[PDB]
């Protein structure tokens, strides 16, 4: 679990979206496991503008940050789970890496700021949902 808190944005995994995210929704898009909720207070997290691909990760099953080297955001096939039917999750970035159901929320940053959370896992591959494109968290 986890989530980005920009402004008065919650940006969450889609997959992991409560009934008070989906009651407060400000955007949402299903091929790239992201969802935004609107909030009352104003949060402390600052979003990355770049094309970093050298960050550190949070991840819970290991209770640690490992630095990582990670792709560029691209359209990457993703195998069949309990939250999707196998396919095309655009604007993910991979990186060799721990990443176990329970992981995906996690951030994902550079010395810019939030780069993205933690969306796929398995194999030693963790995938990240980027969100540096998404300039209007900034207003
Ligand atoms: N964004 C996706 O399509 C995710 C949805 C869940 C399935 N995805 C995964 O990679 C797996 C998974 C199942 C439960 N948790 N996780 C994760 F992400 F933490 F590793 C490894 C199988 C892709
Ligand atoms: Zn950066």
């Amino acid at each position: 679990s986890g989530a980005i808190y920009v402004g008065n944005y919650r940006v969450v995994n889609r997959h992991l979206a409560t009934h008070n995210d989906w009651a407060n929704l400000v955007w949402e898009d299903s091929s790239r496991d992201l969802l935004v909720s609107s909030t009352t207070a104003q949060g402390c997290d600052t979003i990355a503008r770049c094309d970093c691909q050298t960050g550190v990760y949070y991840c819970s099953s290991r209770r640690k940050h490992y630095p990582v080297s990670f792709s560029k955001p691209s359209l990457i096939f993703v195998e069949a789970s309990e939250y999707y039917p196998a396919r095309y999750q655009s604007h993910l970035m991979l990186a060799v890496g721990h990443s176990e159901p329970g992981d995906c929320g996690g951030i994902l940053r550079c010395q810019h700021g939030v780069v993205g959370i933690v969306s796929t896992g398995g194999n030693g591959l963790v995938g990240f949902a980027d969100v540096r494109d998404l300039l209007w968290l900034d207003e």
